[PDB]
């Protein structure tokens, strides 16, 4: 096609059955590893290939140029943002925002209207631009022991509005 494409992919059972998806998952694992260099690569690989986790992939000419790895908790009423990266050469063009907006549209469709994520300090502003806040409204009992945590990171929340804003 020669245009960007959004694919929501993952490992449903085993990743070997669809080699195109497998190659994209490896690409995602490598993008996440390169852009989240303090994350252990084995941790990234495990979660990207975990069947409870999906990744919204941004593909350009067969190559993964970014993605958001997430876990949906429909009963909890929230989705956990696990990894969020754009490949370095493709950064600062609007893709990181483009990815998050898409992810929001997907979730509105699935009637999940809250994102929770941990953020390292130097990424907080990206999440703030995407409407995330450090003020958590999801009760602690809804996410404690559901979401993964990290030493020193800041928990942030985005409240989605399904209502289309028109001025
Ligand atoms: C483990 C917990 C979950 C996580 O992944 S936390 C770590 C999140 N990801 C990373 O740190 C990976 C490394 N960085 C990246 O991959 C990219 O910088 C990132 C965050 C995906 C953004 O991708 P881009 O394609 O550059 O996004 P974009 O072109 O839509 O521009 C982003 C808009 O937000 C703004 N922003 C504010 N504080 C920022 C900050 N600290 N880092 C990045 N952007 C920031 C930025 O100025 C831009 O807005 P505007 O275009 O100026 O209006």
């Amino acid at each position: 096609s020669g245009i960007i494409e959004f694919h929501v992919i993952g490992n449903s059972l085993t990743p070997k059955a669809n080699r195109r998806v497998l190659l994209w998952l490896v690409g995602l694992q490598n993008v996440f590893s390169h852009q989240l260099p303090r994350m252990p690569k084995e941790y990234i690989a495990r979660l990207v290939f975990d069947p409870k986790h999906k990744t919204l992939a941004l593909i350009k000419d067969g190559r993964v140029i970014g993605g958001i790895c997430f876990r949906m908790f429909p009963t909890q009423g929230f989705t956990e943002i696990v990894f969020c990266a754009v490949t370095s050469n493709e950064q600062v063009k609007g893709y990181g925002t483009h990815l998050m907006n898409h992810l929001k549209e997907y979730h509105i469709k699935h009637n999940i209207l809250y994102f929770l994520t941990y953020a390292d300090e130097y990424a907080i502003g990206y999440f703030k631009k995407q409407g995330f806040s450090k003020d958590i409204k999801v009760p602690k009992s809804r996410y404690l022991g559901y979401i993964k945590d990290y030493e020193g990171a800041t928990l942030m929340e985005c409240e989605l509005n399904p209502r289309i804003p028109y001025t």
